[PDB]
């Protein structure tokens, strides 16, 4: 579809047993959700943006379904406000900018 | 055009006759720019991103040209890690997500 930009991209995305409200954001290099104890190995890394840095924890080959398209890849999981859908995924559901 | 998102979505703004590189950014409501001198009448602000909340300084009416698209809107001024594009000017300049 096409979404416009009068109100925030949010989308519903799914992750196993939870569905969430997730930004669909051109400017985050990678996805960052809301903190949730996936299983897995992870590694610690921190993240800047407006305000300073979060620390989260690096989960990979995590598969995500975003408006029922799939991807699969890297997901940040730390105290984040937002659900954050990054560029990582955002290219693997097909998703561009047009003007 | 239609920008895709294997690489960070930058572009070259115009703003007081500078030449600036900016990112469009989707999961931004606003423009947020690197200290910068803009001439004219200000408002203190604060505005909160990832890591927490900044003071901005905030001008109204301000013209940006992004990617040869005119916008006229609000520009906040202060530490943001990257020259931003948020969604008041996206709009403006009519950009939209696609998948
Ligand atoms: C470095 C470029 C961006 C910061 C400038 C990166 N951010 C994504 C950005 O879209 C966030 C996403 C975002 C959205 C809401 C709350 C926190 C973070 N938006 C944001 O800070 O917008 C601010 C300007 O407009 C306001 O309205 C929303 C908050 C204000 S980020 O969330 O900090 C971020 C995301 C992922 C990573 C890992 O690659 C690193 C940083």
């Amino acid at each position: 579809p096409q979404i416009t930009l009068w109100k925030r991209p949010l989308v519903t995305i799914r992750i196993g047993g939870q569905l969430k409200e997730a930004l669909l954001d051109t400017g985050a290099d990678d996805t960052v959700l809301e903190e949730m104890n996936l299983p897995g190995k992870w590694k610690p890394k921190m993240i800047g943006g407006i305000g300073g840095f979060i620390k989260v924890r690096q989960y990979d080959q995590i598969p995500i379904e975003i408006c029922g398209h799939k991807a699969i890849g890297t997901v940040l999981v730390g105290p984040t406000p937002v659900n954050i859908i990054g560029r990582n995924l955002l290219t693997q559901i097909g998703c561009t900018l047009n003007f």
